[PDB]
């Protein structure tokens, strides 16, 4: 799994450092990454941090943090070199020379390894350029070199104990006991610019995909822009058949025609430079991928392929963003800068595009999380983001997409979680998109706020349990693990019944009296918006999450819901905006799909509205609940709406 990795506060270690040359292990420069770290500060002497022997034979990714923290940086020192030797030679070979640290920005360096470096007997070296003083500081943290060989389509950890082979690194925690953890959990204590948690590469590919549109290239095609390119097979079989090798002296540039990417969540395409083509040398040879709207000038950066990243043919996966999933987006490939003809070629292959969710919903995440720690802190928010290039970029694991907003298909929930909406321990499933899909794929939750306390535990990512385990389990290697209470393959058994009515008039102005419903955020039981069906109703006027969640149901004999609706009329202004209306979901998985149900424009309910909804057979089942939520408001007392006389019968 991993070769090297020390973040420096986990003993400098004889076992993995040759003894230093001018360096402190400590915080002289402050925080790097977390804790302590490699710092260089005296103004004369050779600068220089050496690995002892590694067996390199299958690294594949050297890692590293680098920055002056609170020392003074460089405008005029000399560069960092990062190279290799073998057999405890003197002969260093460079890899990657870096100018000194010039901003107080910590940056993460991602190297992709030479075959040359790769064998029984390697040390790496971060070493200054001597002088002809040093005015300036620099400080390493978070050393990694990934091991390519041995690789699981699963990851399980509950940290009793840790499988220190499941994580690269997590700045800012402990594994321990707090937070009331059940056993260890991965704990934030809130101290520094990183905080999160990153696990290790594992292998999520797929043995098919089910693409809808897809192109060869088996001759040029039509309709889109190419420049520089011929239809050939220089670089070798990118994916099968033949590529666009971009080998032309000129503007080497490629562009999808302008598509309908409503119904796309993941562009894909094969990928190689150099390796039987004339490589890259430097990032001036790189290709930016960028997408474009039609009738908008705007070009929506997307990710850089770095010249030494895809020296063999490579699945390159990316998400569509909800804002690229319009009715004309085009995607487009462009290379900085090259030498010439049959100069730093690169070649694609193989363009196809899949949903957002794969139809089988082959693979999951599970885990649990704790906010705050007993302490609800605003501000405290952790996005959960996968990344399929080795930490070189990262992307939300889902990203919301809602009526009239977005065009894109309908997605409910963006995978962030804070501290607002969560208390105490929560258990969060999620079936993983298919970009995520790869064969290179981790994934990290990461505290976007500032000193935050946060916990994760139980992480379970791979293959689906059966039905995710109906959010009444915890997916395990073998199974699910059902709660108590709930039994069978899926946790589809449960010992107690649901009522098969609900009916609320909203009489009662004291929310804790509701244990006919599970949530109620973000509203008042009062006359704000007049009379709807009679008495008080349920005025939805706060600031934060407006929502309304039933508690569990037994819909299975029921024909309508039923509910009294009004958006808008001083104390019950109208939502102004698209996107401010209500949306009606419902879900029978304890809330890990919400299905939409009904959408109530922020435009058509100004005056109270009987709406009866008759119920489609999916959402007449055992186990559901019922959620009104309105996700967008400018959040003061506007964008009002408020529902009363709530029924639902069964025969
Ligand atoms: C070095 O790594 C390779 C590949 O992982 C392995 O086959 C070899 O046995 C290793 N050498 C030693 C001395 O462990
Ligand atoms: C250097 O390392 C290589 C590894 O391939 C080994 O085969 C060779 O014997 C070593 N030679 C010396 C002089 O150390
Ligand atoms: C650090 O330098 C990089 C390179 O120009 C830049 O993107 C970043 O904004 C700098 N950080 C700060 C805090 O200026
Ligand atoms: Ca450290
Ligand atoms: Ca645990
Ligand atoms: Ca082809
Ligand atoms: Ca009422
Ligand atoms: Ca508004």
């Amino acid at each position: 799994s991993v070769i090297l990795r020390d973040d420096f506060d986990s003993y400098l270690n004889p076992n993995i450092w040759v003894e230093c040359s001018n360096c402190e292990m400590g915080e002289q420069c402050g925080t790097i990454m977390h804790g302590n770290a490699v710092t260089f500060c005296e103004p004369y002497g050779p600068r220089e941090l050496t690995t002892t022997c590694l067996n390199t034979t299958t690294a594949s990714v050297l890692q590293f943090s680098i920055g002056s923290g609170s020392c003074r940086f460089s405008y005029s020192d000399p560069s960092i070199t990062v190279s290799y030797a073998k057999n405890n030679t003197a002969d260093w070979i460079q890899l990657e020379k870096i100018r000194a640290p010039s901003n107080v920005s910590t940056v993460i360096h991602i190297l992709y390894l030479p075959e040359e470096a790769k064998g029984e007997s390697v040390q790496f070296q971060w070493k200054q350029d001597s002088l002809r003083v040093y005015e300036a500081c620099w400080a390493l943290d978070n050393i990694l070199v990934i091991n390519s060989a041995h690789r699981e389509v699963v990851l399980e950890d509950n940290l009793d104990p840790v499988d220190t082979g499941n994580w690269l690194f997590f700045p800012g925690a402990t594994v321990k006991h707090s937070c009331q953890s059940d056993g260890n959990s991965i704990y934030f204590h809130g101290n520094s610019e990183f905080n999160f948690a990153t696990t290790r590469d594992v292998d999520l590919s797929t043995e098919d995909i089910q693409e809808q549109w897809s192109e060869e290239f088996e001759s040029q095609p039509t309709g889109w822009d190419i420049l520089g390119a011929v239809v050939g097979a220089d670089c070798g079989t990118v994916e099968s058949g033949l590529s666009l090798v971009f080998l032309k002296d000129g503007e080497r540039k490629l562009c999808t025609p302008y598509m309908d990417t409503t119904g796309y969540g993941n562009l894909r395409f094969y990928f190689v430079m150099g390796g039987i083509c004339d490589p890259g040398v430097s990032h001036e040879n790189d290709i930016i991928l960028y997408a474009k709207i039609e009738g908008r000038k705007e070009h929506i950066a997307l990710d850089t392929l770095t010249y030494s990243s895809y020296k063999v043919p490579s699945l390159v996966s990316v998400v569509i963003n909800p804002e690229l999933q319009t009715p004309a987006t085009k995607f487009c490939l462009r290379q900085k800068s090259h030498q010439g003809y049959n100069r730093n070629v690169w070649a694609v292959d193989f363009f196809h595009v899949l949903p957002v969710l794969p139809s089988t919903m082959s693979h999951m995440i599970q885990f649990s999380i704790n906010l705050g720690c007993g302490t609800h802190q605003p501000g405290n928010s952790v996005s959960l983001e996968f990344s399929t290039n080795h930490g070189r970029s990262w992307s939300l694991l889902h990203t919301e997409c809602l009526p009239e907003i977005c065009a894109g298909p309908h997605l409910p929930h963006s995978t962030v979680y804070s501290s607002e909406n969560y208390s105490g321990w929560n258990r969060i499933t999620i079936p993983l998109p298919n970009a995520a899909l790869t064969r290179d794929t981790r994934i990290r939750w990461r505290q976007t706020g500032p000193g935050n306390m946060w916990a994760i535990d139980n992480v379970y990512i791979g293959p689906s349990c059966l039905k995710f385990c109906s959010g009444r389990g915890q997916c395990t290697r073998h199974g699910c693990k059902c709660d108590p209470g709930f039994s069978g393959p899926a946790c589809e058994m449960a010992s107690q019944t649901f009522p098969m009515f609900i009916s609320e008039s909203f009489g009662s102005a004291r929310l804790s009296s509701y244990h006919n419903f599970y949530s109620i955020r973000g509203a008042e039981v009062s006359f704000g918006c007049g009379v709807l069906a009679s008495g008080k109703a349920l005025v939805f006027n706060k600031d934060g999450r407006r929502q309304l969640i039933t508690s569990f149901l037994d819909s299975s004999q029921s024909r309508f819901l039923q509910f009294t609706l009004r958006l808008g009329s001083s104390t019950c202004r109208a939502p102004d905006q698209p996107g401010e209306g209500v949306l009606l979901h419902y879900s029978y998985d304890n809330g890990i799909t919400w299905k939409l149900l009904e959408h109530y424009s922020y435009v058509n309910y100004h005056e109270p509205r009987i709406i009866s909804v008759e119920l489609p057979d999916d959402a007449r089942q055992f186990g559901i609940q019922f959620r009104w939520w309105q996700p967008y408001h400018s959040s003061q007392g506007e964008d009002v709406w408020a529902i009363d006389e709530i029924v639902m019968t069964s025969r």
